[PDB]
DNA sequence: CCGACGTCGCATCAGC
DNA sequence: GCTGATGCGA
DNA sequence: GTCGG
């Protein structure tokens, strides 16, 4: 955490023009200095120092240099005492509000969690259900529960069909001791890229999961992906579990390693390694990597019988999980 | 300089 | 209702 | 905001 100090101040300068300036190219270049100076294995002693690292240009060097300096940006300064900012910037905290919505509420005079309580009509479903448990949503999930609704899950899943396979990705399978979520990868050998020989294969594994009141609340939910809620059972005059985010992707089975490794991420790892396949001419999303004809079009799949065949297309030696949290 | 910036799913809305 | 764009999110 | 070509 060698400089927590500076990525701090561009993962905040990211936010801020994403949630309030709508700006989401400053959004990607501010993650993207945060990401490449929170794995630099020195403590950064100048702008020039840091902007030799790629992403890091001459503004973001100047910003290192004020914040070195004085343990400030007033640029961030001033954002904060912004009203307007301020109140745009907290409304996008609840799942389901965005840039968009948060600035249309502030116009409207809602800017703060009182006055969403009190205009719960004026939101759309996800956005009711983000703000009933925006208080849950803000703690961590330790590893430990994650290891507990691992279990959940895959015997659940276990019960409904013998074939389905449950995998949990994300910053679980990368191996963090604390998960903002939990996200599970689902195949069934009925859905291939080929056909898909039973219908509601998404559908009865998230019943079964609201069955064992595992699944509490619905944010989205379509034929391949799921965004909802769930929560550990308790024990007697146990107080409850905080309730969890969990959203659930079935991918088609011979597309496994495509999926396994979209879903594993991190969001920043998967952006600079479709970039680099980019430039490798080859494009890849959760289900294939094509090779990019001469005029740019996307060609046939290729083979792929594991994460590390996709590495080697591109060039990249082989990453395991851990080593991904980018 | 300066266009281009990872790829896609589900909810909602605009237009017909 | 459908098609495509936008919002929000993985 | 950054950068490659
Ligand atoms: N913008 C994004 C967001 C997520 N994803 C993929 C990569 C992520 O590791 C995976 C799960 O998304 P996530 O749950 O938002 N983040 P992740 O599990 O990595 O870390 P947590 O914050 O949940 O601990 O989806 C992506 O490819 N592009
Ligand atoms: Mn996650
Ligand atoms: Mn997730
Ligand atoms: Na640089
Ligand atoms: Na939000």
């Amino acid at each position: 955490t060698l400089n927590g100090g500076i990525t701090d101040m561009l993962t905040e300068l990211a936010n801020f023009e994403k949630n309030v300036s709508q700006a989401i190219h400053k959004y990607n270049a501010y993650r993207k200095a945060a990401s490449v100076i929170a794995k630099y294995p020195h403590k950064i002693k100048s702008g020039a120092e840091a902007k030799k690292l790629p992403g890091v240009g001459t503004k973001i060097a100047e910003k290192i240099d004020e914040f070195l300096a004085t343990g400030k940006l007033r640029k961030l300064e001033k954002i904060r005492q912004d009203d307007t900012s301020s109140s745009i910037n907290f409304l996008t905290r609840v799942s389901g509000i965005g840039p968009s919505a948060a600035r249309k509420f502030v116009d409207e005079g809602i800017k703060t969690l009182e006055d969403l309580r009190k205009n719960e009509d004026k939101l759309n479903h996800h956005q009711r259900i983000g703000l009933k448990y925006f208080g849950d949503f803000e703690k961590r999930i330790p590893r430990e529960e994650m290891l507990q609704m691992q279990d959940i899950v895959l015997n659940e899943v276990k019960k409904v069909d013998s074939e389905y396979i449950a995998t949990v990705c994300g910053s679980f399978r990368r191996g963090a001791e604390s998960s903002g979520d939990m996200d599970v990868l689902l195949t069934h050998p009925s859905f291939t890229s080929e056909s898909t020989k039973q219908p509601k294969l998404l559908h009865q594994v998230v019943e079964q999961l609201q069955k064992v009141h595992f699944i509490t609340d619905t944010l989205s939910k379509g034929e391949t992906k799921f965004m909802g809620v769930c929560q550990l059972p308790s024990k007697n005059d146990e107080k409850e579990y905080p309730h969890r985010r969990i959203d659930i992707r079935l991918i088609p089975k011979d597309q496994y390693y495509c999926g396994v490794l979209y879903f594993t991420g991190s969001d920043i790892f998967n952006k600079n390694m479709r970039a680099h396949a980019l430039e490798k001419g080859f494009t890849i999303n959760e289900y294939t990597i094509r090779p990019l004809g001469v005029t740019g079009v996307a060609g046939e799949p290729l083979p792929v019988d594991s994460e590390k065949d996709i590495f080697d297309y591109i060039q990249w030696k082989y990453r395991e999980p851990k080593d991904r949290s980018e």
